[PDB]
């Protein structure tokens, strides 16, 4: 027998665990309270949440999976986020560390906003390095891995330890080749080698043998019959992974040979006007699966997408059997098995095909209309 000289009924308020840390003091709230004034009432009651500005911290509800975890919006109350008394909260600080690898070999880590999508971050990045053109630009997991611009890096699941790359996807611009800018110079060799040997511009046998023989020229200096003969070349490091033929080695070596005693810039300039001479250039490939008249077996065929149009090319000729321009594309959609064109009244059915891409072929088209859209109000 004793009543309670404290208890006070029709109390509607959320009774929250606040974790900062090593720390958990239990607060009190009105569910109507807005984000942004929760945060108020954590630095003014518990003084480990001063330990940084304001800006840089948020309300993050936790998860089993951490690709569930959640930063609370500034500008909504508490009991949207259905909170149950009991619930902890923690005060969190919202930076990450960041590792993009750099071109020297080294990697730069920046600090990015855990709460941000990767659109968000891309700005923060290209930023801190000096990037100008930074819509043409995306990320791939080190390990064409594209993350989602839409999506943090949280709920991709990519963790903190890992060390992620910055390459361009969008080919829209191009600036001029200019020897007077060595730095500048070897971005554009660097991003178009990547590409020749990654697969992503493919070239023929040819071809990808004669920027080799520049590569060559760039990393070793003028041709030495005495140290540049049969074994010496590690092709994996030199050709695409279909180029790889010992009969390349020899062919190698002669288009280094032909370079004489050209200087590593000239050899850079060289090296990225012939890719921006092949047709090939800036296009984006993608491996799908067609369907014939008649024939009940799917064809293998090459889906090119660029700036201006998507194409439809054969898987070994590379020439273009059609293409239609992006302005006569009425919508599109991706399955995870299909990727399916509307034409309007520019023809009579629809083009459909199989492939496990359609997700990042729409996710290609749509950033190409998003860059175009965005040049063509900043000209008015």
């Amino acid at each position: 027998n004793n009543d309670n000289p404290l208890f006070k009924s029709a109390m509607v308020a959320l009774s929250l665990k606040i974790s900062i840390g090593n720390v958990v003091k239990t607060m009190q709230f009105e569910p109507s309270t807005m984000v942004y004034d929760a945060c108020r009432m954590i630095r003014e009651r518990i003084p480990e949440a001063l330990a940084g500005p304001p800006n840089d911290f948020g309300l993050f509800l936790s998860d089993d999976d951490p690709k569930k975890g959640i930063w609370l919006e500034a500008g909504k109350a508490l009991d949207y986020y259905m909170l149950r008394n009991g619930d902890t909260m923690e005060y969190r600080k919202k930076q990450r560390p960041l590792k993009i690898r750099m071109l020297d070999g080294t990697v730069k880590t920046i600090m990015v906003d855990d709460s941000k999508t990767v659109t968000d971050m891309l700005m923060t990045i290209c930023a801190r390095i000096g990037i100008t053109n930074h819509d043409e630009y995306s990320l791939v997991r080190e390990l064409l891995n594209w993350l989602d611009h839409g999506r943090t890096l949280r709920e991709q699941g990519v963790e903190e330890h890992e060390t992620l790359l910055l390459r361009r996807k969008f080919f829209y611009s191009d600036q001029n080749v200019d020897s007077r800018d060595p730095v500048q110079l070897n971005l554009l060799y660097v991003q178009a080698r990547d590409d020749i040997l990654n697969g992503s511009h493919p070239v023929s046998f040819d071809k990808a043998c004669e920027f080799a023989g520049f590569q060559c020229q760039i990393q070793f200096g003028p041709h030495n019959e005495q140290k540049h003969k049969a074994g010496f070349l590690d092709l994996k490091d030199f050709l695409p992974k279909a180029a790889v033929k010992q009969k390349g080695e020899r062919k190698i070596f002669q288009a280094h040979k032909n370079c004489g005693q050209m200087s590593e810039i000239e050899a850079k300039v060289r090296y990225v006007k012939l890719a921006r001479s092949l047709q090939t250039y800036g296009v984006s490939f993608f491996l799908v699966k067609e369907k014939m008249k008649g024939k009940n077996k799917l064809v293998p065929r090459l889906l090119g997408i660029t700036k201006e149009c998507v194409m439809r090319v054969d898987e070994k000729t590379k020439e273009v059997i059609q293409e239609w321009s992006l302005t006569n594309i009425k919508r599109w959609a991706a399955s995870p098995k299909s990727f399916t064109l509307d034409f309007g009244d520019y023809q009579d059915g629809y083009y459909s095909v199989q492939t496990t891409e359609g997700e990042q072929i729409a996710q290609l088209i749509a950033g190409y209309i998003d860059i175009i859209l965005k040049k063509k109000k900043s000209k008015d």
